[PDB]
């Protein structure tokens, strides 16, 4: 089998990305983060606190003649960004794009943090990250793509994010019309539970490029690119009156700028990020002061390739039993 899903961002800034996702019999559809840095498919449901709902669409359990109450379990979660949520957990019928998983952890929210809240785009999150993380005590769930693995004509899934546009998911096969040249792969590590790479080293607009390993992960979820300080300043160092400020919570740059690309490196192969995609906009409507999308991830523990570097790329998440990464340029 196989599955594909357009996936379109939320806002005009590619803050997140939203994907269809049908929960239920008859089908309930819903609109879900896909996240690659967690392993959690929770949604907001009618059993999430009513004051916590602001326009979001629910998933009612006892309007799905395919539900079940997974007895006793339960789930919470948190957040790189502080956000976090909970509830229990049901087993129902999933269909992403036409592949469908039956006897899947739908897990229920019955409390959202306030960004959740303030969110009405985003219904849920589906975790794409390693089962390991799941949450679900006291039996861990797995998720959505190791439900279907065994099911798809390979055991693969892939992101084709758009810059500023809809892009695509799709399970079980490689689209060979979705991207130029050749994919070069790369190992990961699984030892986090997360698609953990490492980059071969960086480039700054037309600059020479610097060999050097750069630890991170895969992460859909996560809107921004965070790499270690150093990368990030010889970045921003190329932009006239850029500057981080501990006040806004990263670099800004004068929104009049005309940013550089980045590259990064994978195996030999490079993915150019336009310097277009590093732009987020004023700090606060009107502003003159934009917002960065490369970061540094010194508080965080962990580099990150999110969104901005990973819209640039048509990327392969290889669940074979030794799991790889594949990145090719479009």
């Amino acid at each position: 089998s196989t599955g594909s899903a357009t996936t379109t961002p939320i806002d005009s800034l590619d803050d997140a990305y939203i994907t269809p996702v049908q929960i239920g019999t008859p089908a309930q559809t819903l609109n879900l983060d896909f996240d690659t840095g967690s392993s959690d498919l929770w949604v907001f449901s009618s059993e999430t606190t009513a004051s916590e709902v602001d326009g979001q669409t629910i998933y009612t359990p006892s309007k799905s003649t395919t539900a079940k109450l997974l007895s006793g379990a339960t789930w919470s979660i948190s957040y790189g960004d502080g956000s976090s949520s909970s509830g229990d957990v049901y087993t129902d019928t999933v269909s992403v794009g036409g592949l469908t998983v039956t006897g899947q952890a739908v897990e229920s929210a019955k409390k959202v943090s306030s960004s959740f809240t303030e969110d009405s785009t985003i219904d849920g999150l589906l975790g794409l990250a390693f089962s390991t993380l799941n949450t679900v005590s006291p039996t861990q769930q797995k998720t959505f793509f190791d439900n279907a693995k065994a099911s798809l004509d390979s055991p693969v899934f892939t992101a084709d994010l758009g810059y500023h546009a809809p892009g695509t998911y799709n399970f079980g096969f490689i689209d060979t019309t979705a991207y130029t040249g050749s994919i070069t792969y790369t190992a990961v590590s699984t030892k986090q539970g997360f698609w953990e790479w490492t980059s071969t080293g960086y480039a700054v607009g037309s600059g020479t490029f610097k060999s050097t390993s750069i630890d991170g992960i895969a992460d859909t979820g996560t809107t921004l690119l965070y790499l270690p300080a150093t990368v990030v300043s010889a970045y921003w160092a190329q932009v006239s009156g850029a500057k981080s400020s501990s006040s806004v919570g990263g670099y800004v740059f004068p929104c009049s700028a005309t940013l550089p690309s980045f590259t990064f490196g994978v195996g030999s192969a490079r993915i150019v990020i336009p310097g277009d995609y590093i732009d987020f906009g004023p700090i606060s409507t009107g502003s003159s002061s934009c917002f960065g999308g490369i970061q540094s991830s010194a508080g965080i523990g962990i580099n990150i390739f999110g969104d901005v570097a990973l819209k640039a790329a048509f990327v392969v998440f290889n669940g074979a039993t030794t799991p790889t990464l594949g990145f090719a340029s479009k």
